[PDB]
């Protein structure tokens, strides 16, 4: 079978918060099958624990922020989506602040954590949510939508007219039967408009945020020295951040998703659907790996 999957270690890094500009504690912990992702403030008294689950998102306007009450875990798409690309289950995720840190803006040092840390199989089967049924939602000309596939796929499409992106591929399909998460996603770095981060800054807000950790484009250019890790870097974190945001499910999906200039808010609200009619999905196992269309 198909088995549930943890950590084999507990691993710690450090970071700021790319909003708070906070210096933060991350610790990634193994835990018991059927945990899934859990975060807690252990800066609290008493700790805090919020599980990552789609019903537990607050506000979506900047990142993905989980909230109970009056604590909130800001920021978790990119940690997450990590977890998702390497099939981690079960895990322990406990912060010093009230923001995971942004580390270098994409998956990557995630990834690494996680790998470093190892990867413990546990005796328990592995569940998926398949997509029965297409379902979608939009915002104007906004709209996130679950497809069903035989697999895993993520597309994404954006559709940005300023100067800097003419020309840009601005559109991806990456079915992972044959795309590495590790390899081809999860260093996307992410961007933001020089307009838009001078407005944040203005009021004391994305304070964490720098050259190291975010792609910076004006009208007309890529205003970091090195330019893009990937030709398509863009569009792959839109992805990075879906899958992300996606695992707030709580499973592994085996279907497509298809974003079109969407964000964390669609996101959300398409789980939130999605999750709500019980004919657009099922849970599945596989007692048999070789007959599965997805392998981790
Ligand atoms: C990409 C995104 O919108 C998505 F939701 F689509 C979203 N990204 C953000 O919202 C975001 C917010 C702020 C920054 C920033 C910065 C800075 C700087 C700076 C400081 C000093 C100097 N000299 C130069 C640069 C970058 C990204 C996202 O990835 N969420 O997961
Ligand atoms: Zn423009
Ligand atoms: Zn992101």
């Amino acid at each position: 079978m198909i088995k549930q999957r943890t950590l084999k270690n507990i691993i710690r890094a450090t970071g700021v918060g790319l909003h708070s500009g906070e210096k933060v504690y991350l610790t990634l912990k193994p835990a018991p099958v059927d945990t899934g992702i859990v975060f807690s403030r252990t800066d609290l008294d008493p700790v805090v624990e919020i599980p990552a689950r789609a019903e537990n998102v607050g506000e979506t306007t900047m990142s993905t922020t989980l909230v109970k009450g009056d604590v909130k875990v800001d920021t978790v798409e990119h940690l997450l989506s990590a977890m998702a690309g390497l099939g981690i289950d079960n895990a322990y995720v406990e912060l010093s602040a009230s923001e995971v840190p942004i580390m270098d803006g994409s998956a990557g040092p995630f990834v690494f954590l996680i790998q470093s840390a190892g990867l413990q199989e546990q005796e328990a089967a592995k569940k998926f949510i398949r997509i029965k049924r297409e379902v979608s939602v939009e915002e104007g000309d906004k709209r996130a939508v679950f497809v069903p596939f035989d697999g895993f796929k993520v597309s994404f499409e954006i559709d940005f007219d300023h100067p800097v992106f003419r020309g840009r591929t601005q559109q991806a399909s990456v079915d992972f039967s044959s795309t590495s998460f590790v390899k081809e996603v999860s260093r996307a770095r992410t961007f933001g408009f020089m307009r838009d981060i001078e407005y944040l800054r203005s009021q004391n807000l994305a304070l964490g945020g720098s050259v190291e950790n975010a792609i910076v484009v004006d009208e007309n250019r890529v205003l970091n020295e090195d330019g893009l890790r990937y030709e398509d870097e863009f569009v792959k974190h839109k992805i990075l951040d879906a899958i992300g945001d996606l695992y707030l499910l709580g499973n592994s999906l085996i279907g497509e998703f298809r974003g079109f200039k969407s964000g964390h808010a669609l996101n959300n609200q398409l789980l939130r659907t999605l999750i709500a009619d019980k004919d657009a999905w099922e849970v599945v196992t596989f007692e048999d790996a070789r007959t599965a269309p997805i392998s981790y």
